[PDB]
């Protein structure tokens, strides 16, 4: 007895069909009313076509560019009855055309990352970022597209506003629950936070053993491998007193970010999650670390900035994944293979991903999902535990714009958060928020000397790696 | 078509540990000299190590080796007649030069894997430093081999084959050193500005890592206290760049620097044949001073006029490369700790070999590339890299009882044609293989990168910042 949402009037396009367009579609044929042949899949691959071939639903096997999308795409999107939805889970394409194209043909849109069509300050996430807060305020209201809402950025939205309350409730903060973003980032600066990591440990564990020369993932290898070679980035913090030399702000946009001039994949971090306790976590680029900086920022009269949260990726990736790391950074250049690894493939392990928050009288909170694989395979097809918080976090974005259709370009940060999780609950297994006394200075001096600020344990001088 | 006898040895033969290594050496002291089976006894503290032994049928003593009781109990062992004895050290958490002193103050022969203290100072060079004054002391005297097994030990060994093949490969005839200065002029003539201990382990576990455990090929302890201690190399006379937290060394031979930071969590890049380009772990071991020391040459006035950089580039197996990630991301060790057996091993080889570069064709990489297939069907009780340091210590018992009187002796004093002879029936294929991949291989990239494009070799390309 699976809740069905809403109907879909229209065509669903789904743009893309690798990991995750293959758990997302049996929630939406789960979830969703519609016309089963108004339903069509695009991507270039011919593993794609058979597998879309099995569920029978439309097939278009090309790959989306900036020279067909738009008579491949519009006569699809608007071919009625009602509104449509486009879901794009694809890599190679641009979030930004593509998004704009649904809108102003009226239909729904939703995607997992701002990427663009296949010099450090260009081609960022924040300035791709910038891209999508620029046409939101060219083209105020009008139909919903959700952009950046999967489960990070996306869900971890939505944890850092549970978060925050629960750490008001247990800091015996008073006042009302915040409505506004005004008033989430006062709420953040009263209780005290000085910074967030995205604090993520992927323990799924494979059966057969690291092949050499193959990179090995639970989701796209184009897709991490892109990310990891790019600058790191973060939200930048207002209690920062230190960044490296090799750091680098932006001269134009919302102003909440920085970047280092290193790959992410091979920048790491002292972090910690319930299960890993301390660990290395790499600080790969992520919108979330802009976007939740950016939302939770407190300015005063003349528009300056006086309090905000540092906020970044702390990301532990499964076992196989940090030695195809170690192969690739080693031999300088991508493996000749990769593959993805399917829940049959998978032994045991969790997607354990939540939101660190740190810096207040409780030290360090830690609240997200536990996901394991074996709840996963007992709730939903086709997928593995990354996989499923990625693919009900669409599912969460979907119900929202069909109930708030006209709300304009929106972040995850401008979605009903409980709305949301009411919605995608069901698949996250253990929701658990965990206080920790770790700090990122345990231990430490210790038989070396470092350049640490013993001052304040929580700051990124103490918490980067510097090798 | 049977399995040569090199030797009898006519006096007790003591094992002083019985871990993995021990485990390996053992059938192999049994299969290849002739003595009397009750003249062996193992001395290890550990329950495990007794159960072997007593299912292998040895005398076993089960108690730990310290400085308030080794007289008392290895002076009688070692001395129990009729002749000579043999002490094969193969131990964690004993002198390795006290016990070394007791052997020759008593006749006995021995060998050791390791310069180890009892349970700047503390530094690889400085323990290597108190085996050079101890012979200094006492020169002559009973043969005692220090740091024999495959690395250190058997490296040193392909270090000399692989400057004799590199000048037979360039055309040049009758190159066959003698003394050490006539080896490290070939290096120095030959062009070697540097040489890694490059090595790049396959074997691979039946099991996935388990979580909070510590997972290795050979000693876990070991290889942690090794791995946390300062980064160590031998300096070459070409490096131009040192980074900010090398120091050296106001004694000694003057051959080595040191790191601020733990050798473990420093990555440089290396290259073996079957790893092409990879990163290694720039741990201490006693080669990168000892091979940059004897290939040292001096002007009149004894300066250094040319020196190789020498020093580990170690990728240890999958698993050990996560347990170091797992442990430095903790900040602690883990709670328990395996070692892989070779019954755990679905495949894999231990490719271990010199990586000599600078010379006219780039870069020469020669050793041995034993495969857990091969280790199996030759030697009972032990993986690839356990056979690899069980068969050097195996050569160094053989030239020690072949040159008796030869005083204390480090793997580059002894005949290196020797010890491969009797090495090679347990190191599978031995190749030596050129590549012209350098530190510089695809740099710089998209980011700013402090490199020197005039020399690709310097240790400013090679180290990872
Ligand atoms: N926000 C999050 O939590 C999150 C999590 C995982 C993945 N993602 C993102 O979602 C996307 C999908 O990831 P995945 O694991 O499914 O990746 P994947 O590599 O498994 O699949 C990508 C698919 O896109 C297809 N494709 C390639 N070029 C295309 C084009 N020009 N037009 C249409 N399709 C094309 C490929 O054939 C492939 O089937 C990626 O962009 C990734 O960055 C976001
Ligand atoms: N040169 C090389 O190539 C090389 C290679 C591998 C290991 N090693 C060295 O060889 C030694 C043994 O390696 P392993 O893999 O067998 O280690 P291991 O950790 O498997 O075994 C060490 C053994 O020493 C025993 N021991 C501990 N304290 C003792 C004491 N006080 N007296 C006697 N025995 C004691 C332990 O019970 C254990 O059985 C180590 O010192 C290691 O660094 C050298």
């Amino acid at each position: 007895d699976w809740p069905v949402y809403h109907r879909i009037d229209g065509p669903i396009v789904m743009i893309g069909f690798g990991s995750i367009g293959r758990g997302t579609l049996p929630l939406i044929e789960r979830h969703f009313a519609f016309d089963r042949s108004k339903l069509v899949v695009i991507d270039p691959s011919d593993e794609a076509r058979k597998l879309a071939e099995a569920r029978g639903v439309r097939f278009i096997q090309q790959a989306v560019t900036r020279d067909n999308y738009r008579e491949l795409l519009v006569p699809l999107l608007t071919a009625g009855p009602g509104q449509g939805f486009c879901v794009n889970l694809s890599v190679d394409t641009s979030s930004l055309d593509i998004m704009e194209l649904a809108r102003e043909n009226g239909a729904l849109y939703i995607d997992t990352v701002v990427e663009p069509w296949l010099k450090p300050e260009a081609r960022s996430f924040y300035a791709l970022r910038e891209t999508v807060l620029a046409a939101r305020r060219n083209k105020p209201g009008g139909t919903t597209a959700v952009s950046c809402c999967g489960a990070n950025p996306g869900m971890v939205s939505w944890f850092v506003k549970q978060a925050l309350v629960n750490l008001a409730a247990d800091l015996g903060v008073t006042g009302e629950e915040p409505t506004t973003r005004e008033e989430w980032a006062r709420l953040a600066m009263d209780l005290g936070v000085k910074g967030i990591h995205i604090a993520e440990r992927d323990t799924q564990r494979a059966s057969f053993p690291k092949p050499f020369d193959v990179f090995v993932n639970t989701w796209s290898v184009e897709g991490f491998v892109s990310e990891g070679l790019q600058p790191a980035e973060l939200g930048w913090g207002t209690f920062e007193r230190w960044m490296p030399d090799n750091a680098r702000g932006h001269d134009s946009g919302c102003g909440a970010g920085i970047y280092l001039l290193q790959p992410g994949a091979n920048t790491r971090v002292r972090s910690w999650t319930p299960t890993a306790m301390a660990q290395y976590g790499f600080l790969v680029t992520h919108n979330e670390s802009i976007s939740i900086a950016d939302f939770l920022t407190v300015r005063d009269a003349a528009g300056q900035a006086v309090y905000r949260p540092t906020c970044h990726y702390a990301y532990h990736p499964c076992n196989d994944a940090v030695l195809s790391l170690h192969e690739m950074f080693g031999s300088g250049k991508r493996q000749s293979d990769w593959r993805i690894l399917d829940e049959t493939e998978i032994v045991d392990g969790i997607d354990e991903l939540g939101v660190l928050l740190y810096g207040h009288g409780k030290n360090a909170y830690w609240y997200g999902s536990q996901l394991s694989i074996e709840e996963t395979r007992r709730i939903a097809p086709d997928q593995n535990a990354t996989g499923l918080q990625v693919s009900s976090a669409v599912l969460a974005g979907m119900v929202w714009a069909l109930e708030n259709p006209n709300a304009g370009i929106v972040e995850a940060d401008d979605l009903d958060f409980r709305r949301c999780l009411e919605v995608q609950t069901p698949y996250l297994g253990p929701v658990v928020g965990v206080y920790t006394d770790w700090t990122p200075l345990a231990g430490r001096p210790g038989l070396f000397p470092e350049d640490i600020d013993t001052s304040d344990p929580w700051q990124f001088r103490n918490v980067l790696v510097r090798d």
